[PDB]
């Protein structure tokens, strides 16, 4: 319910940022057509997702500050950082559908994938990530926790390019060796990948504008929301199988990509001897029958009823990490981001 | 003389940058592939280039603290500061080697054109960006000047992919449309892609170092580097084609990816409308043949002569500006860099 009713003003407030950051550059005309490359860059790769993340940056916003602090300009600010999460996840996908070689995102081909576009998404991507600080000092700069926010997404940045480096390096294509998918190695790779920027970094932007900066408070929030990140990109590895695309709005690749999936962990641990070679043989490889046949065997060893009851011990896990380290912080913050995101099927 | 006395030091604590890099985040081994995969990309695209525009950091730091103030600390400092706007440099070529789908670079095969290297790139060239903030931090932290530098090189970034977006647009694949090909198309694009990151970022971040934060000063400034910079990248343009790749380190391409280049300019302000369709004809093609009738309808009209012309007067030019506008910074600053850059063959 919180997410739902924030969704709508959070939404409209997206052409602002499109005629905010279109109009302050046109005192330069000679760099028109850039601008309206921009324009159809945000509109294809900022819209059409579930904004969970950049929502969380504007509930947490008004739960955190005192009602009588939420003057229509700080509310404006808040959106404004919101969006600038939004910002940094599309940058990060339009880089990663490349660097995955995906087919569809939400419903669309990829931006990669469209005629007259290619390797140009390269520099679009980068273009996405230089929006954020632009941003940033157009609505936040005479703000006292301006550097704070800078520093976060820079930092958050950085960390999920180390994740990303991982996530490749452990994959290498062509190359089959189910020796590295461990389970360390899994952990590590979700918790730079993912958790950092889907979880740490909306909570902690809001922490941030509500004054609250202390390092302690930072990192009991931090430890609740990495367990809810691991958890939530275990969930987006089962869905490229099993989810349904069209509710996924993506296609699947992982098994093709050689990766260091849940799925391939939890396999490796329970296989039979000749299981493992079904999986070494096919495994890695763009041929549909040999991604069949590893389907096959994740079904065969009730992969699927693994994945619903780690769901269920994972959320118990995390609820009771709330009673733990939730104080002096409403738990309805880190309650309604887990409602959000528990038996999600996109 | 002033660049090649200050080089080896430069160069020598290269050493440094990688270690502090590498060494605070192993307190966190499980990046530890990651963190081999980072010195891996510094050492291979930080490296080997001349370092005219970070050793311009350094160089121009002495010419504008005073001795008194240039400790040991402050000199590290100053070092490092360089080296992150030669990682700006190394990110900006290694995606744009894959833009411009490029062979070589400094002697070397391009990065992404390395076995095992390919589109995993994209994310190699993200975290050199990110190194840059990395090391103002662990550097500049607790300077004055911190969040000047920070905002800096992000407002740099950004103009770059502005212009590198204007250098994409205007060049379409496959599409020859000659009728774009302008003079003041080409100055937008030259101003953004090159000027502000190779002259006006370098010097400025010096000043900035020395407590020169004056808007009318940095404006001043920015009169003379701009011009420097759209000289710096009309000289590049003619290295693509007539330069020896033994020298520049590179093979050249913009005729095949259909280019707004200062020679198809300069062609076609000149070309009899039978010059013309040859130009139509053979331009922004993959053929070798096609690429020779260019260059052959380039010489045909005396471009290397005009070439020539064109240095001598924008140099004029470019020591007219430094007489109006260098005051009160030293001239040796403005005449130390166009030393460097006159007449250079890579
Ligand atoms: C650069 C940012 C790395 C984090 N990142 C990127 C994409 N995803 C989710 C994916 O699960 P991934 O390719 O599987 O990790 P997707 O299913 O493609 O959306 C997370
Ligand atoms: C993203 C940064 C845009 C600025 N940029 C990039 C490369 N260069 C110099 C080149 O001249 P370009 O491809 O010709 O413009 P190169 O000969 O390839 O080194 C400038
Ligand atoms: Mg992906
Ligand atoms: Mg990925
Ligand atoms: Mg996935
Ligand atoms: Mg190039
Ligand atoms: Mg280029
Ligand atoms: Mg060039």
């Amino acid at each position: 319910d919180v997410y739902a009713q924030e969704k709508q003003d959070f939404v409209q407030h997206f052409s602002q940022i499109v005629r905010v950051l279109t109009e302050d550059e046109m005192g330069h005309p000679e760099i028109g057509d850039a601008i309206a490359r921009l324009k159809e860059v945000l509109e294809y790769n900022a819209i059409g997702g579930k904004y969970n993340r950049g929502l969380t940056v504007v509930v947490a916003f008004r739960e955190l500050v005192e009602p009588r602090k939420q003057d229509a300009d700080s509310l404006q600010r808040a959106w404004t950082v919101g969006w600038c999460v939004e910002l940094l996840q599309a940058f990060f996908l339009v880089a990663d559908d490349i660097m995955d070689s995906s087919l569809t995102r939400r419903g669309q081909i990829c931006w990669y994938q469209k005629p007259g576009v290619g390797l140009d998404a390269i520099n679009d991507a980068n273009l996405l990530e230089a929006c954020i600080y632009r941003l940033l000092k157009l609505y936040c700069r005479e703000q006292p926790y301006y550097l704070n926010l800078i520093e976060l997404f820079l930092q958050s940045s950085y960390q999920t390019e180390i994740g990303q480096t991982l996530d490749l390096l452990t994959a290498p294509q062509g190359n089959v060796d189910l020796v590295r998918f461990t389970e360390k190695r899994y952990k590590s790779i979700v918790k730079y990948k993912t958790a950092f920027y889907s979880f740490y970094l909306p909570i902690a932007a809001a922490m941030y504008m509500a004054g609250i900066d202390g390092e302690k408070e930072h990192a009991n929030a931090k430890k609740i929301l990495l367990e809810m990140g691991e958890f939530f990109q275990i969930q987006d590895d089962y869905l490229d199988l099993f989810g349904d695309p069209s509710v996924t709005g993506k296609i699947g690749t992982d098994i093709q990509d050689n990766k260091c999936s849940w799925l391939v962990v939890q396999c490796l641990q329970r296989a039979t001897p000749e299981q493992y070679q079904i999986l070494k043989e096919n495994y890695g490889q763009k041929e549909a029958e040999k991604v069949a046949r590893v389907k096959a065997l994740y079904e065969e060893l009730d992969l699927p009823a693994v994945f619903l009851q780690y769901e269920e011990d994972s959320y118990s896990h995390i609820m009771a990490l709330i009673e733990q380290y939730a104080a002096p912080l409403p738990p309805a913050v880190f309650l309604g981001l887990a409602r959000k995101i528990y038996k999600r099927r996109k």
